[PDB]
């Protein structure tokens, strides 16, 4: 009734008078008591990280959730507004009909393998520090404001610790010195996330030499070889939080897509670099045959407070998707796909808009790569009808950082090999880590080992989606088996308490679960 104009001249004043930041600062203070409260970090934490918050989350707020129209029609109905925060959103497709669905075939005696080297979640600390508290209050411990381990406790180790803690620099300059019998490879994926977790304390300045800094090291010891790098959620600040192209100005994610173009223009081509400084995703041909994807899954992002304003497909990411799938259709190409968050954990009105794009090009995917989790890990997509048909799999590289209490570790893809009539398909792929353990001990040495390799140690006659779709339920039986996948969940640093059957079971649910919050996934799993 009269109520309705109340709402819109209010929120109005209060959007307002949230321009002066001396009213943001005590609305900032709020969000610091219930920090405390929550206990999400300790004090010294929380009004550093609020104070780099409470600036842009603000922003947004009066930009949607509080804005007039959004918030009256929530509380008044569609009669005074429309509520539309997270609504629902769909994606239109071609006109073209769907060729009958077709996989690929098997790999000739004698054809040439390639190997593509998987990085993910490094996560550098450049406070990392030997000896301080591994075991502190503050959300990131091993280094400087840690502290010191209280009585004569083991503080952190040389190399890395087990604990939450991010890497040293010279643990990461490790990596790439011992490449040798996991090489040679054609080129490298790399899905992102290079900053720590010390959130409350980042400067863009912070950010960036992290960015050049760790561009550099790649570069120079990869050399001829392309690497070909993702969106990463930690490599902003503040975290998560990536605006849609839309928005403009200082506050704009522009300062983070140029300065990667800079430290990447070797790698990419122009047409490439063009939608990165965009949109901070990309494509272009890796090799004769194929056509490589790199998403920027922070448009796709919970944590992303940017799109409380319009969640609705963020920069036509997905609409600029499938322009290059239904090309590479047509060319006969097929496509390889990066992105750090997968698709399985993204919104869910963006993740089923996923899903079903995947299903219509089930035929030209070769490939799809992800991370973020620091687990080993993958998820397998079936026909969008009935979920009963396998079609297509990610591939979940576990991190290298430590963070949390696991062994530092890399991946290797074994794919069909540089030719034509190439499949460009994943044909095996491995893992290497460093056992801290024997790194860290007393006159230790770092020695990089292959951990194991995938149809090695599971016994599987290809990686098509089909052969893990089936060890998925083998599992599910066999308790022995799941616990040697548990071995290789952790890199092989495994934690102490046994995975039960719930447990089990809700790790093995994720396996399938390639799209948000539909339980009909992991119907087969439990009756
Ligand atoms: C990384 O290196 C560490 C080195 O400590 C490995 O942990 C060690 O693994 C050995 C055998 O795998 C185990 O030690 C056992 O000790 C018993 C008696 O305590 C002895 O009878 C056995 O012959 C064996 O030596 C134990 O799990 C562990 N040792 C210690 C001191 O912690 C770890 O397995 C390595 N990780 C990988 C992935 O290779
Ligand atoms: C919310 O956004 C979607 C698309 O995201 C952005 O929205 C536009 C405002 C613009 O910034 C686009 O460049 C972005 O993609 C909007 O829906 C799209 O709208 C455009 C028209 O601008 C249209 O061409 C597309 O077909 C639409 N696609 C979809 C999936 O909706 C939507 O209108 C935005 N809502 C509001 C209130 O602005
Ligand atoms: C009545 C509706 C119930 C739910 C409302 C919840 C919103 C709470 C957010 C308040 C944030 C505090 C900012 C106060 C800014 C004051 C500006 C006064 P001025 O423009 O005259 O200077
Ligand atoms: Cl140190
Ligand atoms: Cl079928
Ligand atoms: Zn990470
Ligand atoms: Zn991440």
């Amino acid at each position: 009734n009269l109520t309705c104009p109340a709402c819109k001249v209010l929120f109005t004043a209060l959007n307002h008078g949230l321009k002066k930041e001396p009213n943001v600062a005590r609305v900032g203070s709020v969000a610091i008591k219930i920090c405390k409260m929550l206990n999400i970090a300790p004090l010294d934490v929380c009004q550093s990280a609020v104070h780099l918050f409470e600036d842009d989350v603000v922003e947004v707020w009066t930009r949607s959730v509080l804005s007039p129209s959004e918030a009256c029609g929530l509380l008044l109905g569609s009669s005074c507004g429309h509520w539309d925060i997270f609504s629902t959103w769909n994606i239109s497709l071609p006109s073209v009909p769907k060729p009958p669905p077709k996989p690929p075939s098997p790999p000739a005696p004698g054809a040439p393998v390639s190997r593509v080297l998987f990085l993910t979640d490094l996560h550098w600390d450049h406070e990392y520090l030997e000896g301080t508290d591994p075991y502190c209050a503050d959300p990131l411990c091993c280094r400087r404001g840690s502290g010191w381990p209280p009585n004569s406790q083991k503080g952190a180790g040389f190399w890395g610790e087990y604990s939450k803690c991010d890497l040293p620099l010279r643990t990461l300059e490790s990596l790439l010195k011992g490449l040798g019998p996991a090489g040679p490879f054609e080129m490298v994926y790399w899905t992102g996330d290079i900053p720590a977790h010390d959130v409350w304390q980042q400067s863009r300045q912070d950010q960036l030499r992290a960015l050049t800094t760790i561009t550099d090291l790649v570069r120079k010891f990869l050399g001829p070889v392309p690497v070909y790098p993702a969106v990463g959620n930690h490599e902003s600040t503040p975290v998560n939080g990536f605006p849609p192209p839309f928005i403009k100005g200082n506050q704009s994610s522009q300062w983070l897509y140029e300065a990667m173009a800079k430290a990447w223009e070797p790698w990419l081509p122009a047409d490439a670099l063009h939608t990165l400084r965009i949109g901070g995703f990309y494509a272009l041909t890796p090799r004769p045959g194929l056509r490589l994807i790199s998403l920027n899954m922070n448009f796709c992002s919970r944590e992303n407070f940017w799109l409380l304003i319009n969640s609705t497909d963020p920069a036509g990411q997905l609409q600029w998707l499938v322009e290059e799938l239904q090309a590479a259709e047509n060319r006969g190409d097929k496509v390889h796909i990066i992105g750090h968050i997968p698709p399985g954990h993204c919104l869910k009105s963006w993740s089923w808009n996923y899903y079903k794009i995947i299903a219509r090009y089930e035929n030209t995917l070769a490939g799809q790569f992800f991370g973020h989790t620091h687990v080993d890990e993958f998820e397998i997509f079936y026909d969008e009808e009935t979920l009963s048909r396998p079609l297509a799999v990610a591939f979940l590289a576990p991190s290298a950082t430590t963070f949390i209490n696991l062994n530092p570790g890399y991946r290797v893809y074994q794919i069909d090999g540089n030719y034509p009539g190439s499949s460009h398909v994943v044909l095996d792929h491995e893992t290497y880590i460093l056992n801290l353990t024997q790194a860290n001990a007393a006159g230790g040495t770092p020695s990089w080992k292959r951990l194991y390799r995938a149809r090695e140690t599971y016994g599987l006659p290809d990686a098509m989606p089909a052969s893990w779709h089936n060890l998925v339920y083998r599992m599910r039986d066999d308790e022995q088996l799941f616990q040697t996948f548990w071995f290789l969940y952790h890199k092989g640093h495994p934690p102490s308490e046994p995975c039960g059957t719930p447990c089990r079971l809700a790790t093995l649910c994720a396996q399938l679960s390639a799209r948000a919050d539909s339980p009909a996934l992991c119907r087969h799993l439990m009756p």
